[PDB]
């Protein structure tokens, strides 16, 4: 008897990060051949953010010629170099000259000031770990670290599962894809189900979709929640919500206020200390979650319970709290 478990939610939210890290806290885990399988995702993630940086520098510079968008000229070349080894299909691993040569585009002041615009970009989240560490992910002897693993960007196209063990009880958790052309395949996964993870990215509400430019990432979320909360499989179908990518969210929140997104237009910072601030923040995200959630279900509680947490994926001792507090829920809630 295996409690079905489904992670939902729209694309890089991080359903897929959270998907190995139950991996990590009830299971092995990984996995050093395994692991070794990761390389050439974490080169690929690599020359995707310089290429993506290059190609946005050059379109930064387009528009505004001050120039803080110029990139050196040697460093336009080897951006040239480097994006056109990511688009071949030969193969061709990071190896040390790549990696000189990647570090020292990443450390052009006109890439710099690029990066200062990923939300305008569609940068991998990784970028900055791995472009900071490239000298690392060159030497022949490398290995990925679990953590590598856990920021290693791959666009989920298909359906997972694992099962794994908690208390006496088994679990079998699955994993989609999150973005627009995926979604067809959640609808005979939705049998069945105990409860349902829904990621929500926190950090994403200055941004617009990989799928549609013109649409703001949260508000794409929020819409999603609620086609999900009114979709009659999971009527009376358990939500945990994981505010994913808390991490990202602290830094933003002090340097983009809330109201460039639309949904988040009536909000109304207080003053106070840095964690004042986040925390109400915070706290106001989720009682627009709360929100949607009780528009949706007219038994409230005796219907279907929704828990909020904020998360980050990436992080093992955040997840592994986050799980206990799930579990200390039922016992006080004394839910079966
Ligand atoms: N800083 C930070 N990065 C995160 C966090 N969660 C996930 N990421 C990173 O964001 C990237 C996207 O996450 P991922 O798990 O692949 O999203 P997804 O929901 O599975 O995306 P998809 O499969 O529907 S396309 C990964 O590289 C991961 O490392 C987080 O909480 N904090
Ligand atoms: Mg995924």
């Amino acid at each position: 008897n295996v409690y079905k478990l489904l992670l939902l939610g729209s694309g890089e939210s991080g359903k897929s990060t959270i998907f190995k890290q139950i991996k990590l806290l009830y299971n092995t885990g990984f996995g050093v051949e395994e692991l070794k399988n990761y390389t050439p995702v974490i080169h690929a993630n690599v020359y995707q953010a310089i290429k993506i940086l290059y190609e946005g520098c050059l379109d930064l510079q387009k528009k505004d010629v001050s120039g803080e968008y110029t990139m050196r000229r040697e460093n336009m070349e080897h951006g040239k170099r480097i994006a056109e080894i990511g688009d071949g299909v030969d193969y061709h691993p990071i190896g040390l000259l790549e990696s000189d040569l990647i570090a020292q585009i990443w450390s052009d002041p006109a890439i710099q000031a690029t990066y200062r615009k990923a939300n305008e970009l569609q940068l991998p989240d990784c970028t900055e770990y791995f472009l900071s560490g490239v000298d690392r992910l060159a030497k022949p002897d490398y290995i990925p670290t679990e953590e590598d693993i856990l920021h290693a960007r791959v666009r989920t196209t298909g359906i997972a599962d694992v099962v794994f063990k908690h208390d006496g009880h088994t679990y079998r958790v699955f994993d989609v894809g999150g973005q627009r052309n995926e979604r067809r395949k959640w609808l005979h996964l939705f049998d069945g189900v105990k409860a349902v993870i829904f990621c929500a990215a926190l950090s994403e509400y200055d941004q617009n979709l990989f799928e549609d430019e013109g649409k703001n990432r949260m508000v794409e979320t929020m819409e999603l929640f609620e086609s999900v909360l009114r979709h009659p499989s999971f009527e009376k179908t358990s939500f945990l919500v994981f505010l994913n990518k808390y991490d990202i969210f602290r830094k933003k929140v002090l340097s983009v206020p809330l109201n460039v997104c639309e949904v988040f237009r009536d909000y109304n910072e207080v003053q106070g200390d840095q964690e004042r601030k986040i925390s109400h923040a915070l706290q106001y995200i989720k009682n627009k979650f709360d929100e949607i959630y009780k528009r949706n279900t007219p038994g409230l509680g005796t219907q279907r319970l929704c828990w909020l947490f904020e998360t980050t994926a990436l992080d093992p001792r955040i997840m592994k709290y986050t799980f206990e507090l799930v579990d200390k829920n039922l016992v006080v809630s004394s839910i079966s």
